């Protein structure tokens, strides 16, 4: 964990080492991705904790597209947090 904010309304982001992006939405699902990488794949975690990972030619159901959709802001928003530790 290199940086992590709490977004209200949306979730808990976390910046990971590898270059990683997580949003532990406040509804329990959870979504990864990798935002350097042009190959990079997404991760998905359903509420239920059913988890699903998708290459980047795989067709993504809504719930993957809408949560992936919240990850520029949340960009945006992490950019702005301290690193942790500091």
């Amino acid at each position: 964990p290199i940086k992590r904010i709490n977004v209200p309304e949306i979730g808990i982001a976390t910046e990971l080492s590898h270059g990683v992006v997580q949003v532990q939405f406040y509804d329990g699902s959870v979504v990864s991705v990798i935002p350097s990488m042009q190959g990079g794949g997404i991760t998905y975690t359903q509420p239920n904790g059913t988890s699903t990972h998708f290459g980047k030619g795989d067709d993504l159901p809504f719930p993957v597209r809408d949560r992936v959709g919240q990850i520029p802001n949340i960009q945006l928003k992490l950019k702005t947090a301290p690193l942790l530790g500091s």
